[PDB]
Order: C-alpha cells, then structure tokens, then sequence
C-alpha cells in the first residue's frame, strides 16, 4: 500500500459512491428504459394495423397511459412530413422535419428500435433521450416515431447524493456534456467550465485548480454509454478522515 | 450459543437476499407487464366490441410474445377474444367464473390475481385482470397471463452447501417454487409439518432431524419466501 494511507482511504470512499451511482442509475433509468421500450414497441407494431390512418394514430398516442408514460409521443411520415402528436402544448414549426431529426434518422438506419443519445428537445427545451422506432405499411417505410423521455431521476439521483461534504456526483455525455448536476445550470455545457483540466476516462484523477485540490473519479454506463463523475475536494476530505 | 445463533445470521442473509431479489426481478417485470396491459386495455377501449380489432391487437407480435396468453372475455355472449394458438376455450369455460375477471369487475381498475393454476397449461401463473368500458358500461374483462419461471431461477440458483434451501408460497402456504417441483401446487406443509405460516424464526423436529425456518413476506404480493435449513449440516459446514 503505497503512498496515503489517508488518500487510498479517500479514492476507496469515493470508488464506493461512484460504484453504488452507477448500479443505481441501472436499477432506475435503465429498469425505466426497457418498460418503455417495450410499451412504445407495441404501441408501433398496432399503429401499423393501419399505418397511414392518422386518426387512429391520434387516438392511440391520447391514450391516457400511453400519455401519461412519456414527455411527448408522435408519428413523423416519409413522404409528407407530416406530424402526427400528442403534446398539448407543441405543434410543429414552418420550419420542422421529422425526417431530419435524431429519433428519426437513428429509427430509419437501423430498421428497428433506437434510443438517441441526449439532445435539446425543441419545445421543452430541456435534454432529453427518445425511443426511434420504424413504422412499416408493409415492408414499406413510411416513418418513425419518437417518445421523448425527460432525465427527471438523473437529476434526483445526483441530487441526494452528498459525498461526505467534500463533493458530489455528477453525469456526462459521451462528449462530456453535463446532463446532470446538483447546480442544474451546468447542465447543457461541457463539464469543463465547472471542472477544466480534466480528461473524461474511466480511472482516478488528481489536479490542481487556482490553490485547491481535487479528485476526480470517472464510471461509464454502457447501455446508455453515459459518464458518472465523482468530485470532491481532496483537503477537505483528508482532514475529515 | 453463539455458534447456533450465527447459522440463524447466515439464514436470514441469505433470506433478506432473496426477497430482494424477487422484488429486482419479479416486480419490475410486473411493472412493467401492468403498464403494457394498462395501455393496451385503454386501446382497445376504442372499439371493445369489435372482435375483429381486439384479436389483430392481441395478436402482436410484442404484445404476444411478452405474455403467457392473452384474453378479453364478455359479459353478454361470454365469449373470448383469445391469442393462444394451441387453446380454444371449452364449452364448460365462462370467463366472467375466472379469479380475473371478478377481481376486475369488482375494482375500478387493473388487478394482479393471486397465483392459480392455469385451465390450459396446468402450469401456476398469475394475471393481470382489466375492466374493459364502453361509455362507462361494463363490457367484459381481459387477462395478462404472467409465467412465474423466472421463481424457479431464484429458488434453483440458490446453494446452501446441502445444509438447505429457498422456497416460495402463497398467502395460504401453497407451494409455487422449490427446488424440488413436484412440491409445487401443494402446501408447504405437505413436506415441513409444524410449521406456521407466519414471520420469523423457527425451530422443529422432523424425523430425528432438527430445522431452522425463517420466512419473510413479500407486501407488494403476498407472497412468503422460505429459508429451511439442517441445523446439524449447517453446524457441520459453518
Ligand atoms: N415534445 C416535443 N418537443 N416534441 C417535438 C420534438 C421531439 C424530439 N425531441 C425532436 O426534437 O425531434
Ligand atoms: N394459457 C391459456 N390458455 N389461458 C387461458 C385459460 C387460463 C386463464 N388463466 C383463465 O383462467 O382465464
Ligand atoms: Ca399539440
Ligand atoms: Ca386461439
């Protein structure tokens, strides 16, 4: 056992929340994730009874539980452009292709369901992950659709999270943009501005930063291939131990 | 002593385990299947009297290949709109005389039936039984059959190193996982006599040999989860 005792006992404190973080974003989101994936797979496989039928379409996504499940579901055709929605509160601009949004490409290349990586949505205008799935008239690709889902218990989760006063957790893209945060308006920007001089890399890292100390643990989750950072500030947490 | 009360440690870890598991696995899997029959329940509410719509809906693939069969039984005809390929409802079947289908007539809402043994397969599942309405009539109810394999998963992967093993009932101590099968659809008291259904630890006396059983419930069912070990093998080992 190499040199800290005190600092090995930090890095193995910090390995410990980082580690439970990442079992509990699996056993929330990814849980979450696969009961939706499967409610918007059957919910494309009925839509394509009668694909082209926009009124059935309609009366499908205002479905209360279905409505109720996601953000926001809805129908984009290949040769219109046509929308079709549920989001009271939304309606396409002079100016929105589905045909050229991520949901939409991913569900069109892979001929089968996708879910996107973290982007803007348009009217919340919050980060957001969607299920793509194709539709098919048969064997005819008519569209995709898209049922948004809002990254409500990533904020929650890193959130409760208090590493022993010297830190807090944290989730990046695979870009490092922050999508979550206990200061929720570090989400949307790299997590440089709030952590520069720090590689996104799975292991441990220790800088300094303008007479302070810190250490930085980083975790992937593979599935959704996000990234799980562990922060805390190394003398206020040696002292504490 | 010290040694006895450290098996009944042992024991009741392994336990604790346990319901957890069926809780990571079992439940979540409801949770999931209870939002699918939810949703397909409120669609086919569109048209519930058209018998044609309901069997193209119960019929895909998805929603097919995520339950053991799915139903929707009717209050006048008492007919069944069915997707099993190998069943066929008998003359002697009335949907309305099915646990899910009283349970879902008297609650407002989706209903998740005790464990029963399946008319067709013979096998033990549960269901997820739904009202179906039209205009806020009462039109008939539908089941979700739910296989319950993923509990013979749990209890079989589970090795007490001979001293013991896991068990499952119902609320009334019928047996529905075991590493032994054949114990399965009979009281657990068939093969653990003097014993009460009830949380907590206990000694008996069966055949010369001395057990300790412990069990806890499972709230969200009402399922009890089993832990029976021999305390002379479980000294021996431990
Ligand atoms: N609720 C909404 N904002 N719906 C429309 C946008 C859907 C999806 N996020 C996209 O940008 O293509
Ligand atoms: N797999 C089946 N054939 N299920 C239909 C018969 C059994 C069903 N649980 C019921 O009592 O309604
Ligand atoms: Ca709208
Ligand atoms: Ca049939």
């Amino acid at each position: 056992g190499p040199l800290g005792s005190v600092r090995e006992e930090i890095e193995s404190l910090v390995q410990d929340s980082l580690m439970e973080m990442v079992k509990g974003v699996k056993n929330t989101i990814e849980s979450d994730l696969a009961s939706k994936k499967g409610l918007a797979q059957s919910t494309t496989e009925i839509l394509q009874l009668d694909p082209t039928n926009k009124a059935f379409a309609k009366s499908v996504l205002e479905s209360p539980n279905l409505k109720g499940s996601f953000l926001a579901i809805g129908l984009g055709y290949e040769s219109d452009a046509t929308v079709v929605e549920n989001d009271d509160g939304w309606e396409p601009n002079a100016d929105y292709d589905p045909r050229k949004r991520p949901w939409y490409v991913d569900a069109k290349r892979e001929r089968k369901l996708v879910v996107t990586e973290p982007y803007v949505d348009i009217s919340t205008k919050k980060i957001i992950i969607s299920i793509g799935t194709p539709v098919y008239q048969q064997s005819n690709f008519v569209g995709a659709m898209f049922y948004d889902v809002e990254l409500t218990q990533l904020a929650q989760l890193v959130n409760s999270v208090n590493l022993f006063d010297a830190g807090y957790l944290f989730i990046t893209t695979k870009d490092g943009v922050t999508i979550a945060h206990p200061n929720a308006e570090n989400n949307g920007e790299k997590f440089s501005q709030f952590l520069p001089n720090v590689d996104l890399k799975e292991g441990t890292q220790r800088i300094e930063l303008d007479g302070k100390y810190y250490l930085v643990k980083f975790a992937q989750v593979p599935s959704e291939s996000w990234y799980i950072g562990a922060v805390v500030d190394e003398s206020i947490a040696f002292a504490m131990v």
